C-alpha cells in the first residue's frame, strides 16, 4: 500500500506545493485548511483526477484554545480514516503579522494565533502522530532561516518559530526510539505575501545572494521531499536552510 | 534617587539571589511571587531592615490566560506605585515539568503554564515595561542546554527557545529606546528541592568546571553584570553560566 | 555531456561512497588520494569498467605548506585535463588525532596537517575551483559535533570550525557566479579501523536513531542531494547527518 | 602578589584599552606588539608611572611558521620572568584584510598571517599558558559577533575567527580541570579605522540598533574585565557579544 501524509495549510502556496510533490512522489495526502475550502477542494480534485481516492481535505482552526488538542487529534485521525496509516506530517500552516512591543486583535488573541499555529499546534499534532503509531515515519516542520535575525516588531511570530526549533529538536530526541524522524525546512524569502507591496517584495529579492530572487514553492518542497525520503533515513533534528544565502548577509 | 527593579519568581533560589544582589548594588526591588508568600515577605523584610521602603512583594500567576496581559501590566504598575520608576526587569519565574509526547493536568493547562511562564509572560512584561517609559534593561533567565533538550521536556524547552526569540526580537525593537535586552543561561545551578542527592550528583559530575552546579550567587553575578554600566553596549547577548556543561558531548 | 566532480580523500570509507554515488548519478570523478594508492586505482578500475573514461586518480598531500596552493590548483587542473570541466568539488579528506594542550610529530606539523587538510586545502581547492569557471556546487564534510568538542582535539576541531566559516563565506562570495557551497556534517559514521571495539560501541549506544553509526552511503546520500537540481536554492547550509547525536546532552 | 596578564596586540586600539583596564584593575601587564614599538613602549611608560615595575613590552610576529610555537612560548615565559606568574591571557592580536576567492602578498602568506594571528597563535599561547600552570586563571579570546554573517571576500579572516570559536570551546573543556576558564569577547563594530572616510564609517554606525554607533575600545574592555573577574568564576566556553545588537539585524 502507498504511504500517507498530512500537510497543514496545504490549500495554497508552499503547503500546496508540498502536498503536490508528496503526491507526485506516491503519497496520499490530507490537505488541511482553515479558511481556504475552495482552494483545498480544487487541489484535491486535481490530485484525485491523477490518481483516484488519493487526496482528502480536513478543516481546522489551529489557533491555541481548549479544543486545539481535540482538533489536532482529529487531523491525524482523518488521515488514518482515509488511508489506514499516517507516515508523514508536514507542519506548514502559519499565522503571521506584526505584534509591536510599544503602542484590532487583542494581544491575547495574537498570542493564541501566532504561538498556536507556529508552535502549539505542531506540538499537538506531533503528540497525536506519535501516539497513533520497513516503514519510514517522519515529521517536517516549516521553520524560518532568518529566525536569529528577526524582523522588526514580529516578536510573537519569531517566538513561535523559535519554539518550533525547540520542538523540532525535542521531538527528534524523544521520538527517535520509535523510528520517527523530525526535521525542518527553513525558507528565507519564498513566495512573498499577496498583500505585500511590490517595491517591498523587490527590496527583499535584491538581498538574496543566489540570483537576487525568492525561492519558488517547489524549491522549498524539494527539501521536504528529501527529508521524508529513504535517502534521509539517518537524519533527524536537522533544519535545512533553503534561503539562497540570505541568512549569511550582514546588515 | 535609587533605580528600581522587578524580579519575577524572586521569593527564593535564583530569583531571590538576583533581587538580593540587585538590592546590595543599591536597587529598590519588587519581589514578585506566585505561591511562596511567606518566603516573599520574609525576604522583603530582610531587605527593608537593611534600607527601609526599598522592597515590596507582588503576587501574580503568570500562566497564560486572557487576563495575563493585565496581570503583567499590574506587575509593572506595582513597581511604579512603590518606587516612582522601573529601570530593570528580570524574567526569572518559570514552571518546569515533563510533558511526554507519548502517554495530573490537562495538556491545555501544561501549555498555558509552561509556555505562559517561560515565554508569554516575559513578552507581556516586556511590552508593559517598555510602554511605561538612566540605564534601562531587561534580563531573561534562559537555559544553556536549550539546544540539547532533556528527554520528554518538549513544552518547557519550546518555552526557553521562545524566550531566546524574544530576547533577540526585543533587543532589536527596544534599542531605539535605550532599553537593552539580554539573557543569562545557567547550565545546572541550584537543583530542585524534589531531586534526591544521587540524581543531583549525577548532574554535578557532568560539569567540567569543578564538577558542581552554579551557586545562585554565580547566576546573579552575571545578571548584575548585564544591568550595569559595564554592559552599556551589550544587547541581544545571552551569557551562559554553565561551567562548560553545554560543551560536553553525550 | 556528463558533469565532473573532484572528490578528495576518495579512496576509502566516506569519500569512496561519495565518489561511487556521484558516479552512479552520471558524474565523471576525479578520485584524489594521499597514501591509499592501491585502493584509489582499484576504485577507478571499477568505475571505468562500468563506464569507460569516467574516473582518474590524483595524488596529493593536503598538509599545509607553501606548495599547497599549487597542489590544490593541480587537483582542479587534473579534473579539467581528464574531463574538460569541473562541476562539483567535495572536500572530504581530513586528518584527525589528539593534540593535547598539556604534555612523535612536532606541533608545527600537527598544525599543518590538521588545519591543512580540514580547512586550508578546502579553501585553496575552492579558490582554484572558482577561478576556472549548469549546476556548480561545493560540499564540505563538516562535523555535527563541532560545538561539542572531543577532549584534546582542539586543532582538529579548530579545523572543522574554520570549515564552517569557509562554507558560509564561500557561499556568500561565489553566489553571484552561480556556485553553491554547502556542508554535510556527520556525527558518527564508519568508525576508525584503529578504534577499539569497546569505544566504537560506546559511541553507537549514544545515537538516538537506531543506536548505530551512519553508513558511508547515508553520508553520501546527503552529498548527492546537495549537488542535485532539488537543491538549486540551497547555499550556505550545513545538513547534519547524525541520527540526533548532537542533541544529546552530557 | 598582584596577578599578571598578557595582552597580544596591546600597543593600540582595543588591546591597549584592555591592557589599560587590566592594569587599572591591579594586574601587571605584558604588552605584546608586532610593529608598533613606539606605542607599546609609551604605554608601558604611562603604566609604570602609575605603579613602578608593573608593565613590560614583548615583541613578536604571530604569523604561522616553524618558529611560531617558540615565539608563543617566549611571550608566556616573559610574563613569568617579569612577574613570577601568569594569571590571564588575552588573545587580541589579529591581521585583517580581504582575501578574495576570485581575481603583493602570496596566498600562502595570507594564510599564514590571517590564520596564524587569529587562530594558531592563540592556540599555541594557550598551550604554553596551560603548560606553565599545571588564584583565578582564565583566557579571553577576541572573537567576532558577525562570524556567521561574514564580510564579502574575507574568507581567511573569517575562517580564523571561526577556528578561534572552536579553540575557545575546546580549551574551555580541556583546561577546566586545571581551573583555567576560557571565554570570548565578540565585538560587532568597534574602533573603526581612523583613515576610513567618515561617510563610510557612518554606513556601519547607522546599522547598529543600540545608539547607531560603534563600541568604544573601552566598552569591549569592560567585558574582558568581567570575564577575568571573580564574578565570572563559573563562566567558561562563553562568548559575549558586545555588539549593540548589530548581529541581530537582517540584510
Ligand atoms: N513565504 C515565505 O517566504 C516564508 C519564509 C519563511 C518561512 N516560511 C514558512 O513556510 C511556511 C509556508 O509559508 P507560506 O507563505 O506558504 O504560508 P502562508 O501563505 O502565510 O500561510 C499558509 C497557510 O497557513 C494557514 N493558516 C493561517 N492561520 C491559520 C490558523 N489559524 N489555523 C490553521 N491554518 C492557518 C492558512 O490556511 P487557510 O488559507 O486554509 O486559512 C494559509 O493558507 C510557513 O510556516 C512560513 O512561516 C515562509
Ligand atoms: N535551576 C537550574 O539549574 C536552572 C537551569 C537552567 C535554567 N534555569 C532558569 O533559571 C531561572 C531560575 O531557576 P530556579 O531553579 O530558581 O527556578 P524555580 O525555583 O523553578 O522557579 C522560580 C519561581 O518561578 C515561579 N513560578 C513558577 N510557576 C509560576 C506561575 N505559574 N506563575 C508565576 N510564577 C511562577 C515560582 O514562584 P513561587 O515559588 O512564588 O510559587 C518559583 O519560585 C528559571 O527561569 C529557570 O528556568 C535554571
Ligand atoms: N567518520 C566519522 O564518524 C566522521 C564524523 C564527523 C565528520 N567526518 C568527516 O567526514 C569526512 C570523511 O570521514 P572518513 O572517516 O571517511 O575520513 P578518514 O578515512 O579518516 O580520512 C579520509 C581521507 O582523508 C585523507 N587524508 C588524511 N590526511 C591527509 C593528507 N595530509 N593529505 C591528503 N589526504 C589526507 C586520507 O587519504 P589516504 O587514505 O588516501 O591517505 C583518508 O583516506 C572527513 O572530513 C571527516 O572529518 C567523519
Ligand atoms: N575593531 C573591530 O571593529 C572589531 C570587530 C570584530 C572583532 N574585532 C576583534 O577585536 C580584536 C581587536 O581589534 P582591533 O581593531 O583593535 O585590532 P587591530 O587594530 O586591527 O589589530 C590589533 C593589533 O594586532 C596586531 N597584529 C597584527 N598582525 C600581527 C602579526 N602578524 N603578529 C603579531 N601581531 C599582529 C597589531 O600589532 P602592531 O600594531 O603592534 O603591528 C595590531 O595593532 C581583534 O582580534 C579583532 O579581530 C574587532
Ligand atoms: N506564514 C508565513 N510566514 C512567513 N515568514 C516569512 C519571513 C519571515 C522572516 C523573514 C523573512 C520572511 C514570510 C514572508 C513574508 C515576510 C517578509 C518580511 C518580514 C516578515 C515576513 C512569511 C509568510 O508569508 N507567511
Ligand atoms: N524553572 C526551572 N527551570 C530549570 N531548568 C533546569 C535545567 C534544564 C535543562 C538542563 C539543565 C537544567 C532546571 C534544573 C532541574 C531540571 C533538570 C532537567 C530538566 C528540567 C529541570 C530547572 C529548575 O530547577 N527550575
Ligand atoms: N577524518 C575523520 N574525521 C573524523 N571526525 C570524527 C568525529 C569527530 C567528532 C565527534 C565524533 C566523531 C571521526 C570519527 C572518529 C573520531 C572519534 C572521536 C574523535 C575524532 C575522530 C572521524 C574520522 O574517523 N575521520
Ligand atoms: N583585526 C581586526 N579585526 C576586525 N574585524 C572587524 C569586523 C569584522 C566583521 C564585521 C565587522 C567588523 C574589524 C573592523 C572592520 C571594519 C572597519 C570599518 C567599518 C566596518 C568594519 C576589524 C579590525 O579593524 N581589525
Amino acid at each position: 500500500e502507498a504511504p500517507a501524509a498530512v500537510v497543514t495549510g496545504a490549500a495554497k502556496r508552499i503547503g500546496r506545493a508540498i502536498a503536490v510533490k508528496l503526491h507526485q512522489t506516491g503519497y496520499r495526502v490530507v490537505i488541511h485548511y482553515h479558511n481556504s475550502a475552495e482552494a483545498a477542494v480544487s487541489l484535491a480534485d486535481e490530485l484525485n483526477k491523477e490518481r483516484s481516492n488519493t487526496a482528502v481535505v480536513c478543516q481546522a482552526d489551529l489557533t491555541n484554545s481548549n479544543v486545539l488538542p481535540a482538533s489536532c487529534e482529529e487531523i491525524i485521525n482523518s488521515c488514518f480514516r482515509a488511508f489506514g496509516r499516517c507516515d508523514v506530517l508536514v507542519n506548514n500552516a502559519s499565522a503571521f503579522y506584526p505584534t509591536p512591543l510599544v503602542q484590532g486583535k487583542t494581544v491575547e488573541t495574537q498570542v493564541a494565533e501566532l504561538i498556536g499555529t507556529n508552535a502549539i499546534a505542531p506540538f499537538l499534532l506531533t503528540m497525536s502522530f506519535a501516539q497513533r503509531q520497513s516503514s519510514n515515519l517522519s515529521i517536517v516542520n516549516l521553520c524560518d532561516a532568518m529566525v536569529d535575525q528577526p524582523c522588526m516588531a514580529f516578536s510573537l511570530y519569531n517566538m513561535g518559530k523559535h519554539a518550533l526549533v525547540g520542538l523540532t529538536q525535542s521531538a527528534a530526541l524523544e521520538l527517535a526510539p520509535y523510528g520517527i524522524r523530525v526535521n525542518g525546512v527553513a525558507p528565507g524569502v519564498s513566495l512573498l505575501p499577496v498583500a505585500m507591496g511590490e517595491e517591498e517584495k523587490d527590496k527583499w529579492r535584491r538581498k538574496v545572494p543566489l540570483g537576487r530572487r525568492e525561492a519558488s514553492a517547489e524549491q522549498i518542497a524539494d527539501a521536504v521531499i528529501f527529508l521524508v525520503s529513504g535517502s534521509a533515513q539517518y537524519i533527524t533534528g536537522s533544519i535545512i536552510k533553503v534561503d539562497g544565502g540570505l541568512s549569511l548577509v550582514h546588515a
